[PDB]
DNA sequence: CCAAACTGTCTCAAGTTCCGGCG
DNA sequence: CGCCGGAACTTGAGACAGTTTGG
């Protein structure tokens, strides 16, 4: 990891989770934010701290890495005037991100608003009632649905959906799936994990099929990502698959 | 029977800005 | 004026579920 890189990919979780601000005070005094928050204190400290403590050095930054406790989530802070200007201007140099700058890019604006989804969908209209499903997707507001369209035409697959106030961008296609995520995962830090095991449910789908044991298995791989998402609304799960196998 | 698209929803985890203090 | 520490204040998210299409 070089400062190409790790610059892409935290002004990526910068777009993501945080902002960049320039503040004015009463008193005619002033502030420059670098914010990144996240839920998290241990995943700021242990894969973004260090990363920002690293540009910082090699930018010759002065300002101190904060950690401030908010009220529903933690804040990764650097009060810095040069760091500020510094991910607003390459903002703009953006479109020119050749290959592994763009990945290092998208992997923070994954790790940031993305979610790596596993499912496994009721459908008696298959031999073991359920559709494996695997979604990649990035969530942005409608305003910002441009971006969406952006990832489009860069990554190459997939679409872009409104629902609303909201947008996503989507690629469920498993080949392209798989390649997609080959190539982003050694790039994510808070989601790697998901990305491998997508990348090993994609691999063993086609002998998933052909067992029922076999294929109880894999959806404990999809349980797996689910623990490790924010997983709050779930209502499938291996167990229920093995209820329903077990009565067949 | 399956891959992929289409359509809808649940419950937050983000993002944004104001305050007093320092050098 | 710009660098700390905090936290009130206002949203954009994430992560699913359910249903239909077309080979
Ligand atoms: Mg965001
Ligand atoms: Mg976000
Ligand atoms: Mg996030």
């Amino acid at each position: 990891e070089n400062v190409s890189g790790i610059s892409a990919y935290l002004l990526g979780l910068i777009w993501g989770d945080g902002g960049l601000y320039k503040l004015k005070y009463k008193g005619n005094r002033s502030e420059y934010r670098v914010v990144i928050t996240q839920k998290s204190e241990n995943l700021i400290k242990q894969f973004i701290a260090p990363r920002m403590q690293f540009l910082i050095d090699e930018l010759n930054v002065k300002s101190k890495i904060q950690i401030v406790k908010g009220d529903t989530r933690y804040e990764l802070r650097v009060s810095s005037k040069k760091l500020y200007y510094y991910f607003a201007n390459m903002l703009e140099r953006i479109r020119l991100f050749n290959g592994n700058r763009f990945l290092a890019y998208l992997a923070g604006i994954v790790d940031g608003d993305g979610s790596i989804i596993a499912q496994i969908k009721p459908n008696q209209s298959y031999k073991f009632k359920h559709q494996l499903s695997l979604t990649f997707q990035v969530t942005q507001k409608t305003e910002r649905r441009w971006f969406l369209d952006k990832l489009v035409d860069e990554i190459g697959v997939g679409y872009v959906r409104d629902r609303g106030s909201v947008s996503d961008y989507i690629l469920s296609e498993i080949k392209p799936l798989h390649n997609f995520l080959t190539q982003l995962q050694p790039f994510l830090n808070f989601k790697q994990k998901q990305a491998n095991l997508v990348l090993k449910i994609i691999e063993q789908l086609p002998s998933a099929k052909e067992s029922p044991d076999k294929f109880l298995e894999v959806c404990t791989w999809v349980d797996q990502i689910a623990a490790l998402n924010d997983s709050k609304t779930r209502k499938t799960t291996s167990e229920t698959v093995r209820a329903v196998l077990d009565s067949l």
